[PDB]
């Protein structure tokens, strides 16, 4: 709503990565499956993922959320 094309992307969350990559897969075996049922299943696998699909996902959103607090400010009206 109050974001621009030059502004930085919102702060991604670890569960948002894992789900963001497994979102188009749950819609293939479930046509019409909204983002609630697949979000309930994914969260079950996300909390079950080991370092293969969980370590590089939290270190990409955790280090991007804290940097957004200074990025958004500097881009707000420095």
């Amino acid at each position: 709503m109050k974001k621009d094309p030059n502004a930085p992307k919102r702060p991604p969350s670890a569960f948002f990565l894992f789900c963001s990559e497994h979102r188009p897969k749950i819609k293939s075996e479930h046509p019409g499956l909204s983002i609630g049922d697949t979000a309930k299943k994914l969260g079950e696998m996300w909390s079950e993922q080991s370092a293969k699909d969980k370590q590089p996902y939290e270190q990409k959103a955790a280090k991007l959320k804290e940097k957004y607090e200074k990025d958004i400010a500097a881009y707000r009206a420095k």
